[PDB]
């Protein structure tokens, strides 16, 4: 299926590691989605090339690291992904 509000992902941006995030509701640029980043609580627009479904990718990307907000972000995605941070 296509990405929908509430889908959980690792979202990739230049110079950050694959980051726990979710697809929010709202207008983005075409073919792009509003991404909410767990832990930092920042938003950005990203296309599906940069969006890795959480469940399939967690073994690979769901590891602690020292980037700021990151480990807090792993707790949110796993324990309360739909809350209103």
């Amino acid at each position: 299926h296509a990405f929908k509000p509430g889908d959980l992902v690792f979202a990739k941006m230049k110079g950050y590691p694959h980051w726990p995030a979710r697809i929010d509701d709202i207008k983005p640029p075409p073919n792009k989605y509003p991404i909410f980043f767990f832990g930092t609580h920042e938003t950005a627009f990203l296309g599906p090339k940069d969006l890795f479904p959480y469940d399939k990718s967690k073994d690979k990307y769901g590891k602690p690291n020292k980037r700021k907000g990151f480990n807090e972000g792993l707790w949110e995605i796993q324990n309360n992904p739909h809350a209103s941070y």
